[PDB]
C-alpha cells in the first residue's frame, strides 16, 4: 500500500458520496493519514465539507451528475454514505476503473429492501423474518393477509424508520399504505419477537473478516436512540452471529466496515439488514474502541491490514435529536454535558425544519447501564435553542 | 458554555496561530463540536489548514498582519501553536477584548526564557539547573566562567534546539557565541543536570481545577524528539513532588489549557526545565494513551468546559517518521506493515520537505512501555517515504 500527499500530484483522493456525520468521522480519518478529501452531498455546509478539501453539491441519485463530478475530480476510491444514489452509474464507473467502496454490487443489493432481503434469504439461505413484496394497495392487502398480525410495512427504499407501520389488525391498512406510500413498492415483514437487537460491525479486509463487539441499541418510531456495546450475549448466539455476518460480507463483496443488524432470540440469531459502511449505532466506537468504526471503514478500504480491534470496557452513545426550525442553532449547557467519562461530538448541520439528529452524546461506565444513563442525561443536558 | 454552529451567524470561532501537526488535531477536536476554525501559518498547505473551515497564510511575526486577520475573522479564540509569533500584538488584542488560549501573559512569559525562568526559579522558588542571561561575548564568556563545563547555551528566543550549543570546551566559544546569533543578541548559560531521565508533564487547567495525564518519557535526539512513551515509571515521591511544580507553574502562568511543563528526575529529585502554554509534542503518545487526547484536553479547557478525568489506556509510545531529503511530493510506501492490532499512524499531509521534517508519527500500545516503544519504533521504521 502507497498513499500520496494531499494538494500533491501524487495525492491518493477520495469521494465522500454522503457528508452527514458518518461521512464526517471518514472524512477526519482520511486527512489524519494526508488522504485527499472531496464531499458531495445534495446540501452545502453538510457536516464532513467542513472538514475536506473540496465540496461539490449534486443530485446523488443523477448518474449524470455523479459521472461530471467523478470525471472532474478523478477520485482514486468513491465511499457513499446513503442508500439512496445512482448505483446502475456506479456500477458503470467501477467497470470503468473507479473503486467504489465497498464495491458496486453491495452498493446496488443494499439501496432497496428487494435486492438484500433476497439475496440473504433466498441465495444465502439465512434466517430472516417472513416477508412479502407489494407493489399496488390490493397486493398489499394479500401480502398481509398471508404474513398475518402483526406485521411492519416499510417502503423498499427508506431508512430512519421512515413510512414504516407497525400492523396490529386490518382496521390499520388504508393508513399504513398511504403512510407507506409517502416514503411504490413496499415490503410486508412478519414481526420478530426478539429478546433484544444488535448491530455486529463486521470489517471485510486484506487480512480477513474481523469483528467489533456487539453492540445494543434502543430504537424510537424506527430511529435509533441509544446505543451500547459491548452487548451480553451467549456464546452460541455470538458464534452464530458472526457466521451470519461473516456471509452477508463475503457475499456482498470488496474491503470496508459493514454494520450488520440481527434479531436475537436466546441462542438463535435473525438477520434483519446491512449497513455496506459505518453505521449509526456505531457511533459509540468514538469513545469505545482504539480504532472507531469509521477509522476501520478507512484501513479496510485503502487495503490495509485490521489486525484487531481493542473494546475498552462498557460504553454507550445517545443521540442529541431536537425538534425545532432553525438555520442558527445554538447549544448551550455544554458544560454540563461533558467531564469524566463523557463527551459530546456537534456536527455542524446548517438547519433543520422539524427533527434532525443534530449531535451525540458518548460515556464509559462500569457497566452498560450505567454508561447509558451517563450518556442520555448528558444528551439532555444540552439546551439547543435557534 | 454556549457554542453555535460553525458557519452560521452565531458560530464560535477558533482561529489557530500555527497550523502544523500539533494544531492539525486540535482542529480536529474543534471540528467534532462543531466549532469554526480559521488557520494560520507562513505557508500554504500546512496541515491543520487541511482540516479548517479556512486558512491564511501571513507572517506571524509582523503585528500588524496580525491584527489584520484577527480583526478580519473576529475570532473568540485566538491558539497559538509555537513561539514564534508576534506576543506584543497578543498582549494588545487581548487587552481589547480578545481570548488569547490560555493568556497572552502566559506566551510572553514563556517564548522569552528570562521571564519563564526568572519567574520559575526567582518568584516561584522552584528548582531549576543553574543559570545564567549574558549580552555580551564578555558576559557569555564570563558566564560560562561562572557556570563551568559542561554547559548549555541557547539564545533566549530558541526551539527545537535552534542556536543551541553543549559545551564542554573552550575551543567551541568561538562558535557557540556565534551560532546563539545563527538562531533566534541575549542568551542563557545553564549548568548541566545529570537526571535520570526527563519527563513531559502533561497539566490541564480547566474549569475544575488542574488535572494531569500520567508522564510522558521520551528520548530527543539533534533537538528532535524520537520516540515518547507513557506512563514513565518513576516514585510516587517523585511523581508527587512534579505534579507540585506543574500545578505551582500552570497557575502562575494563568487561564485555561494544556500546558507541556518539561522536568528532569534524579531519584526522588525532580528539576523544573521548562513549559510550553499549549499541547507539547512528546504528548503525541496520548493520541493512542488516553480516552482523551492532549489535543482534546487543550479544546475542552479553553471552552470552558471541565476535564473531570483523564483515563489512561496502559503501556504505550509515539515514535516519528523523520526523514531527510528534498521533495515537493512525497509518497509513503509499505503502509501495510506499519499498522495492525495496537498499532496507528498519522501522515501530517506537509506540502514539501527540504532536509529534515517531521511527516508523521507511529503509534503503539503493549504489555510493556518497553514493549510498545519497540512495536512504535519498528511501524515508523517500514515506512518508505520516497520523493
Ligand atoms: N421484522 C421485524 N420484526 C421486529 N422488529 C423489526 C422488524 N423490522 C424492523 N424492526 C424494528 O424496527 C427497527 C427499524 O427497522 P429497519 O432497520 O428495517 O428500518 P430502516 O428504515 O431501514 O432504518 P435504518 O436503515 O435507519 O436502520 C429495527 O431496528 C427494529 O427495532
Ligand atoms: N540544563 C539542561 N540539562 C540537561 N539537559 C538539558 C538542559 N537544557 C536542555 N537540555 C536537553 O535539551 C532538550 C532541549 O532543551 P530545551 O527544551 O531547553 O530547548 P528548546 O530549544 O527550548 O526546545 P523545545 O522548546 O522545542 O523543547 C531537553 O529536552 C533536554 O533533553
Ligand atoms: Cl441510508
Ligand atoms: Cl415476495
Ligand atoms: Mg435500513
Ligand atoms: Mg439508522
Ligand atoms: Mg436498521
Ligand atoms: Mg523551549
Ligand atoms: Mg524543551
Ligand atoms: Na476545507
Ligand atoms: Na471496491
Amino acid at each position: 500500500t502507497l498513499l500520496g500527499t494531499a494538494l500533491r500530484p501524487a495525492a491518493t483522493r477520495v469521494m465522500l458520496l454522503g457528508s452527514g456525520e458518518l461521512g464526517k468521522e471518514v472524512a477526519i480519518e482520511c486527512q489524519r493519514l494526508g488522504v485527499e478529501v472531496i464531499a458531495v452531498d445534495r446540501y452545502a455546509d453538510a457536516p464532513a465539507m467542513h472538514v475536506a478539501h473540496r465540496s461539490h453539491v449534486i443530485n446523488m441519485l443523477d448518474g449524470d451528475a455523479l459521472r461530471r463530478v467523478v470525471e472532474l475530480e478523478k477520485p482514486h476510491y468513491i465511499v457513499p454514505e446513503i442508500e439512496a444514489i445512482a448505483t446502475d452509474m456506479l456500477i458503470q464507473l467501477e467497470e470503468e476503473g473507479l473503486n467504489v467502496v465497498p464495491c458496486a454490487r453491495a452498493t446496488k443489493l443494499t439501496m432497496n429492501r428487494e435486492g438484500i432481503r433476497r439475496l440473504a434469504a433466498e441465495e444465502l439461505q439465512l434466517p430472516t423474518s417472513t416477508y412479502r413484496f407489494a407493489d399496488s394497495e390490493s397486493l398489499f392487502r394479500e401480502a398481509v393477509a398471508d404474513i398475518g398480525y402483526p406485521c411492519i410495512v416499510k417502503p423498499v427504499m427508506s431508512s430512519s424508520g421512515k413510512g414504516q407501520t407497525f400492523i396490529r389488525s386490518a382496521e390499520q391498512l388504508a393508513q399504513a399504505w398511504k403512510y407507506a406510500q409517502q416514503g411504490g413498492r413496499v415490503i410486508v415483514e412478519g414481526v420478530v419477537k426478539f429478546d433484544f437487537e444488535i448491530t455486529l460491525l463486521t470489517v471485510s479486509a486484506v487480512d480477513g473478516v474481523h469483528f467489533c463487539a456487539p453492540v445494543g441499541h434502543r430504537q424510537e418510531d424506527g430511529d435509533y436512540r441509544e446505543s451500547w456495546q459491548p452487548q451480553q450475549m451467549s456464546p452460541l448466539a455470538l458464534e452464530r452471529a458472526q457466521e451470519i455476518a461473516r456471509k452477508v460480507v463475503l457475499a456482498l463483496g470488496g474491503y470496508g466496515l459493514f454494520g450488520v443488524e440481527l434479531f436475537v432470540c436466546g441462542d438463535e440469531v435473525i438477520f434483519s439488514e446491512v449497513s455496506p459502511r459505518p453505521h449509526d449505532t456505531g457511533m459509540v466506537t468514538l469513545i469505545s474502541q482504539d480504532l472507531s468504526e469509521f477509522a476501520l471503514h478507512v484501513r479496510a478500504f485503502l487495503g490495509l491490514p485490521v489486525g484487531g480491534i481493542r473494546q475498552y470496557g462498557p460504553a454507550a452513545s445517545a443521540v442529541i435529536l431536537p425538534q425545532l426550525t432553525s438555520q442558527n442553532v445554538t447549544f448551550d449547557n455544554v458544560q454540563n454535558a461533558v467531564g469524566a467519562d463523557l463527551q459530546i461530538r456537534l456536527f455542524g448541520k446548517p438547519e433543520i425544519d422539524g427533527s434532525r439528529r443534530l449531535g451525540v452524546a458518548l460515556a464509559t461506565a462500569e457497566s452498560v447501564v450505567d454508561a447509558i444513563e451517563r450518556a442520555k442525561h448528558a444528551a439532555g443536558q444540552v439546551k439547543v435553542q435557534g
